[PDB]
């Protein structure tokens, strides 16, 4: 592996963590009327997982020789997925379309993590699993929310649980 | 401060929690079908907050010198609020238009007294305070679930959990 | 059984629980003095185990097609015991006199339930056991406190314990 | 009591709780889109209770010198409810449906139980008795969801909590 | 129901309950070496329960206008069952047939006194069919140690847990 | 507000929190008798609740640039109020009244700093009304078991809880 | 130290703690009206202390090569403090005497165990001294109940609490 | 990977989880005499943990486009392994025979599971890892006991902890 | 009051306090070598609570009609106070001087929020009031350790307890 | 024992620990700087203790039938050692150069007592002992700290946890 | 006391404590079987626990001025007690003939140092008390499971709870 | 995999955390003074968690077929990594630098033994993978304190924590 790719994949994933936790408390709070109830504690789940995600790069980073940048608008600038805005009109339907972009593309950038040190740095790729473990999860509740298809997940007992990056965190 | 003023309007708004405990009772149990399942943990969680108010009142009235009416009929006509009644026709919109107009009378009657007791009775103050924390909040939750208005509130945990008013409880 | 006649029981001892709740705040109040500091948590106790009484009572009611009367005036009407009223002359011995009146109509109204659905409705025997356990130990409480006599009990670690009808509770 | 004639009819029940396990499994992932999630809580919450029902009945069979069968397709085959089988539109009300029989046939079988160990085995009936406590509140669940007849019964806290049989659990 | 009679009754099965926890402590002791290894929690479960049954019968009978007897020789002197000697050969099969023998006699008082209180003393019943539970829980345990006859019933999470009687506790 | 004269407030109150945990030390032994086992818990709760607000007082000290006096006998002629010396004849009618001349001196010098901060210094405003909170939940205990009025105030759960100064504790 | 000598005041030790926690319990439940509602939780602190030091003292005797007497009634006899029986007049004074002379006997049991074992059996010495912390503490509550000598203990917060005697118990 | 093939894998390693937990419940029971008393819990460790099994790899062949089959008849008949069908002598040892030839078989699904998900689908992977962690283990304890060769392993604290598909579980 | 001049306030508030939790994450991990090391856990604990005071301020923004901005650049420039960027020099005593000055300022936001809802809106004044608690608390960490002062704060139990905002936190 | 001789040791040893709870809290807090840090929480471990000590030499003093000074300048005067005044240069090494000294002073005074109740009163050496437990700890982290000698000894998980002293608390 | 030659006899013992605990771990792993599954937790139990008696026997060493050895081999050198070797033929009986004669040693080497600072080492003393009742236990459980002497002792409800060294431990 | 090749790099690794255990306790003790306290509980950290390693690393031998060597003397010569001996001059730079090498090398041989078993023995390259998160993490600890470098690690909770190899733990 050659590091500086490998830290660039990783503070990329942690700017799109970052952001996803500013951008998720936006689009619960407009999780609004009866519909909206029902997917208000599925973004909580997924935003404070999202932030324990953020909480369990960051330390990988620095073992690895790597900083988190100076500044946080560049830190912003440099995150693997598309900011998660609010749609021009904020149905439930079109907030789950949001959020389901947002969580295919984490699948996407932490398979690509697996995918690059698998049997080469074996801290990276299961702080990576770690995650992709729950970003899937994450997808398959907004897929079922939004669609229909029997995902087979269930909701979790407190919000930012984080069955899997526990061990990463503090 | 008069206190004979103070305690009419803390023996009022007691009455209007007492009451409030009951009628809520009624409205969660024809809060039916799949619209209803959303929101009967929210008058869950409205009418035990609202019967942890009435436990923190009672108190404050008996260090005043007030007491509590003999007859539990006297208590019901001196409630501050209008009672909560079942609809005539119990549907959801219904039913959430008769907890919003509940809640935003509690609102009132609390900033009445805040009104009233600030900067000279601070025990008071801090107590009405307390419990104008959670009428706010369901007021909020059911201003969000019949219109919805982005509120930011969550669910409480636990029913009755009453983060605000606990101090004051037993 | 004849439902309407077991609905109509149940009905009445909800509401005696539901005054019961409010007047024994009444009397719990007024039992002042070191006498009094002795048989505060034993009200306490009795009054916090009365509330749950009628916390287990309601959703019975309303799986039998029963629903709690529209007012809360009309609710107290129903008791099927005399209210609990602060004695003309709040002495302790005068206080744990009313108290006792109060719980052997209790222990009275729970008897008649469970004699009327002994082998017929299992669900509802079981419940007004669960009670009547609690209310024979409300009784003998007062009694030992009032007359003397040994009835064996001690008190409990917290109010509101129940724990009899703890299962029919959520 | 002939011990036989009760022998089978608790195997019978037993195999109607395993096999509600498995099925109501199925029903859980079918819930989906917004209607199904609010239900899939309320069905993970009956699924659970009913492998728990699983496990209390087993230990009270081999008390009677009962046995479960050798193999697991004849322990199917005695199940005292039909199979819960999917619907082959599975809308949410047709889903609901399937749950509600479900749950008929349980207060059905646990009742005749309880008819039949009445004065005459009262292990078996205080078991039976438990069951019936749960499989009654898992009935108005679904009665509520699907018709909107109030039944008075909130959620339970954890799924598979059992309030009632839990005593005769390990 | 004759109260005299039962209030004789009662007395009698404390004493069958406190003289067996005493003499379950000898039989503990002398469960020695790898065979008496597996067996001394379980007679140390039953002994605990045994001690907790004692504790819930007492409560009754002050309640009921009984009392203890002034001397413990006479209590002793009035046990439903004969004493659990130590055998003369101390050996782990005869010591388990000390062990069947007095589950066996407390199974038939409870059965006795459930079937004086069917219908007519609730509360009695109640606390009888609660020991009832755990007096056949513990003769399968023994039951199945010395005959080898399948009795479904595992060991105790923790010793004295009582998960029958708790309520009846303090 | 004139930082010194509030520093000194501040300071000559720690000094009455100081010596009122040694002094109900004194007062808490000699509660004896059957009348002064049901105030030693008051007494001893509010001992533990003062020694908080020592603990909370001193960290706001060191913040607005005071310190502790050198030396612990200077710290003792600080205080706000005089000493709660036992009585020449230890009765508990006279230890009661030494207790309500020390929380009504309390409650004033509280009041004192709230009116002194109140717009002004929101941290100190908000130390002194969450001890005011207490030591007017203290002289409320001592008036009700003096006098006999109606406090409507219930026992901590366990000594030094301080419902109302935990947040400021350690 | 002669094994023997010692066996035989552990055995007649163990027997005082045995008929202490029955005749405790009559002397509890006698323990009425308002006077007696205060020690009645006292009485239970001690008996269920003594209770745990007899669970405590058996080991050590069959650790030492001694056993428990084959028969209950010869283990009665054998008790080194004269048997607590309830007082002809049972007033609250006359069975605090009861209780101030059994414990008194218990110090005195303990004082001579560890007088014999003191700088020769260390673990004998250890587990009376622990025993005796207890006896201590036991008879100082009922000194100052009958007498009204400050002694300067409270009350346990639960009952069987043991804090000196818990390291020899399971 | 083709995923039809691996969810076939799945689909069949979920019936051998399913058919073991009804499997393993009958091969506890018969469990039987001094010897079976210390394997029951042994089994009672795999019988809930192949239950945990079960519980984790139905959600991920809902994720992975697959489902349950319609009927548990079928169901059954698609179980990786062999039924564990009690001996037709059911002697201990040739019921661990049959828990032996139950995890090996099982430690071969999972292997072979892992084989084809290395690299390719890590969520796959890591699910079949963490179930093949308890499988050999499983194996260790019936291959200790059956034959005694030393296998390092130590007995679960509680029934069912998983201590590697926690991270799984709901 | 002026709501959006109150929302501006607030929402800078809020910007200020999730540019804090980036920007005292570099922070945090240049804190190295033997002097960082006692400081990291001081910044662990300012960091984490302040995160808990963004999670605090944005739903009382919602409830007074405000919103997030749409863009989490929009939300950086926003911040009440300048970026706390690593210094030139990361020596500890520099880090020390960025970490005072980012809580003085914060220090004046909350004094500025508290001045300007002081007998108004009781509500956001007491939000405002928890806040100011803690960034006083954050000030006299980094006061001490910069400078030496007597602050008399000791640290935190556990990172982001937040004693005083976890009222307003679910 | 000359009772009068040891109550003269107890009551100057509670006054030790008595103004070393208030010289302490001046001394934590001049503990500033980045070398003040490191040894807050070893002050704050040793005051809170030393405050733990003064709470179980106090119930002593009254079993032996001495009482605590009335006026609390006399109990000040009485201290066994030195007031630990603050340096007039509060260095860190000078603050640990007075703890030294406070420190070895209270070894001493339980050293004096411990060699005077020896075989004689074995109460009063195992409050001793285990307060002489803690203070030789205290006594061992200022040595370590200032002189550099490796003493083995670890920080307590929490302050006041008093882990030799424990049970002589409430 | 020669320090030098307490120093010598401690840092002997805690060789024998660390050396005991890695061979138990031999000893552990070779209890195969249907017999050594019971002795299994037995062997666990005092292997964690002589892991934690090496635990309180450092800190006391590095106080009284001793040191461990340099080199770990050395250590090893020091034990006070012949290597637990496992047998030749390792089998139930000749393991246990080997613990029986590892914890006889244990019992005789705490012996000896009780012994020699009975009245001159408080601390010493009372540490070596502690593991000295602690390896009585452990000698008896191993001499009733090898002898069937009964012993009167219980399992530990979790390995390595060390009942009397936990005041000793961190 | 030849397993005999992966038995030795395992017992190496074994033998190289036992001899930590105790040389990290060397090391532990001899982090004295000012600068020592910062490091004291990041060795104990390390240390407890090194000794879990060797408790996870011990089952796996034995399921391999691999036993521990007979001679505790034969096992430290095993050791894969030097000695980590207290330095000539144990400073605490000078003892930093000999944790350094030592989690160095404990990084290097779970890196062998990962690079070993990586796609063919998939449970030994968890275990191996999981020591090594903690193996790292310790290196940056000693790293961070020695040099300086940012490694973005925290402290643990409680020593021997142990977030990875806890699902390996018993
Ligand atoms: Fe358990
Ligand atoms: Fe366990
Ligand atoms: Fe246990
Ligand atoms: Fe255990
Ligand atoms: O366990
Ligand atoms: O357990
Ligand atoms: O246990
Ligand atoms: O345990």
């Amino acid at each position: 592996i050659d590091v500086e790719k490998l830290l660039e994949l990783l503070i990329k994933a942690a700017a799109a963590e970052f952001t996803t936790y500013y951008y998720y408390t936006i689009l619960r709070n407009h999780a609004t009327g009866l519909e909206g109830e029902a997917i208000k504690e599925i973004i909580e789940d997924a935003r404070l997982e999202d932030r324990n995600h953020f909480e369990a790069l960051v330390p990988r980073i620095y073992e690895l020789g790597g900083e988190l940048p100076r500044d946080i608008r560049e830190f912003a600038d440099l995150a693997s997925c598309r900011d998660a805005y609010l749609p021009e009109e904020p149905t439930i339907e079109n907030i789950l379309k949001v959020l389901l972009e947002a969580e295919r593309c984490a699948v996407g950038v932490y398979t690509e993590i697996c995918n690059y040190t698998f049997g080469k740095d074996p801290r990276t790729y299961d702080l990576a699993l770690a995650i992709l473990h729950e970003e899937i999860e994450h997808e398959a509740w907004f897929e079922e929310l939004l669609t229909g298809k029997p995902s087979g997940h269930f909701r979790r007992g407190k919000p930012g649980e984080s069955p899997y990056v526990s061990k990463f965190l503090k």
